[PDB]
């Protein structure tokens, strides 16, 4: 479509963190704002698409996805423009509907180049391929759920932007949701001590740790007990710091699960590598570091191979 | 020198530590090896200060320590060809007084550096030349050590490769060294715990540990102390762990000194960069990341600023 190649030229505005922290007139110039970015956002998707080799543009469930991507910009751009609060309410229905249609889409993209990525001649094109359209989707999905939760009156929140962030909590919340997954799977999961600025609390958006902390802390639980196979009934635990300043919040996750082997360490931030359901499909690290950048911080690892593994989760405070 | 000209072409030949674990003939063998050697790095080293930047080369202390490697050279080549046991006797008598002849060229080259470096338009220039002249001085010292070295009788050596290292051993031998500094300065020192391969044992070279091991356990000391001044009475553990492997020796030194910050970051790995008589001069970081890097390892840091540092010393197991 022409429409498309108009928006994929058009340069994305994009909205920070504090400018997000700006009667109903607010809910129109916010939805206002989006019916003009997200297009372009999509847009630029469909441009990636149209670019991937020929033998991976034609997969079947990549072309889905293709389709997918060209549909949600054919709804959002003939959506007639929000005049008022009627309208304003109509269009939250689309954002709501297409927000569940794209769910899956990081599934259906991992289906679609397992098989196909071993048919091609650049193996950094596939990685840069995905780094750009996972984070691309998460800044879609930021902006989406944010003027969404605009209607809502949750306390200490302004849409998605927590005033009050207690990243002990939110990291207590999915060592929850891990000990579940990993105790099913084993009988037992690895307790988990919390140190260091454990009294913290800042302005910050929770959705990118909602995806990176369970990630991290699968991966650690896994590590402590497939390492510890002979004593499943007596594991080491796992060890968070949190360590907040004026610059970035900073969480390390310290587990002694044997390490990365020195073979496995150079691929281990390869999209589809794993060394194995509770795992996922080797999306985990490499999703995690892309979406950490994407937010001006960074993922990093440290291996001690015999004894354990250190991740470092750093990302850039609210200014 | 025209002698210096033809030696400063010729490549060096590296001894494997492997190697190194090869009547009196073998001590022959050795210093005749040793008397071909020498020469040759000795006349990179002065083909280095050649190179240097003539503003930095003109420095009296500069001028002081190319004189010495010259002389060295001269010393070196000078000496006849080693025929008997006497003769290599006599030569073991020479190398002992250039290795105490050269004992202080790092205290002397940092002098001369402090503050000819700042009339320069290549910063990375000095980093370059210092590392360079700091490793082959560390490769020329433990090639004449370990000729000296195969005379004694010391168990569990050969030369100076000790044949059953015990990492946690060598660790506690600096820490009591570094407490002692640190109680003297400050009247307490920060507990050191040691975990991980506590029991490990292999062949290594302990003299690059000599240097290393007491540089970063006086930085993690230094650190707690003077991010504790308000508690000097109270101040958290620092905390070791050995990773032993096939691959690789890992050492890790976390301290809860509140890291290194933001500002600083970028500049902790440059000669004579100090926040600052139990420090040193700036020297101890560089210098020790050179000398890991020499010797097929690695130094890297993560700083958790607010909270503490991890350094990760990695060092390349003998073959
Ligand atoms: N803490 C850890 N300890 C040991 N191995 C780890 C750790 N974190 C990650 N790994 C390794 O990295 C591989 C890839 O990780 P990831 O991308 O998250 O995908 P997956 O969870 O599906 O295996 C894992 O299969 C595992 O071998
Ligand atoms: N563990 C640590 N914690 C905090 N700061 C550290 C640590 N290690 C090094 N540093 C910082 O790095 C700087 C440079 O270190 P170094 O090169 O070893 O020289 P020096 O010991 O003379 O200061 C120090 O002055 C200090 O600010
Ligand atoms: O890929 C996604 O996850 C999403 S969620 C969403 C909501 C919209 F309004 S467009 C859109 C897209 Cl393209
Ligand atoms: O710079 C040094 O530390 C040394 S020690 C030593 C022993 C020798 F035989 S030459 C020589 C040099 Cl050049
Ligand atoms: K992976
Ligand atoms: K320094
Ligand atoms: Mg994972
Ligand atoms: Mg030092």
């Amino acid at each position: 479509q022409s429409a498309i190649d108009a928006a994929a030229e058009k340069p994305s505005v994009r909205l920070t963190p504090t400018m997000m922290l700006y009667d109903g007139s607010h809910l129109l110039k916010s939805a206002r704002y989006l019916q003009q970015e997200l297009p372009v956002r999509i847009a630029h998707r469909i441009k990636g698409f149209r670019c991937l080799p020929f033998i991976i543009g034609c997969n079947p469930t990549i072309l889905h996805v293709h389709e997918l991507y060209i549909r949600a910009f054919q709804k959002l751009t003939d959506f007639p423009p929000i005049k008022d609060q009627a309208d304003e309410a109509q269009y939250c229905q689309l954002v709501r509907q297409l927000l569940d249609d794209h769910k899956d889409v990081v599934t259906l993209l991992a289906e679609g180049l397992r098989e196909s990525r071993k048919h091609i001649e650049d193996e950094k094109l596939v990685r840069y391929f995905l780094d750009k359209t996972l984070t691309s989707r998460l800044g879609i999905r930021m902006l989406a759920t944010h003027h969404l939760a605009l209607h809502e009156d949750k306390p200490d929140f302004v849409g998605i932007i927590c005033t009050r962030l207690s990243p002990k909590k939110i990291i207590e919340k999915w060592v929850d949701f891990a000990r579940r997954l990993c105790e099913h799977k084993y009988g037992n999961a690895p307790r988990v001590r919390i140190n260091g600025h454990v009294a913290a609390r800042f302005p910050f958006i929770p959705m990118p740790l909602d995806y990176i902390l369970p990630e991290l802390l699968k991966n650690a639980m896994r590590a402590t007990m497939e390492s510890h196979l002979d004593t499943p009934y007596n594991v080491p635990d796992v060890v968070i710091t949190i360590a907040n300043n004026d610059v970035d919040l900073i969480i390390r996750i310290s587990d002694r699960g044997g390490g990365i082997a020195h073979k496995d360490l150079d691929r281990v931030m390869d999209y589809h590598f794993t060394t194995a359901p509770m795992h996922g499909f080797g999306f985990g690290l490499p999703t995690s570091r892309a979406y950490a950048e994407y937010l001006g911080g960074s993922l990093q690892l440290q291996s001690l191979q015999g004894i354990g593994t250190d991740v470092y989760l750093r990302l850039r405070h609210i200014d």
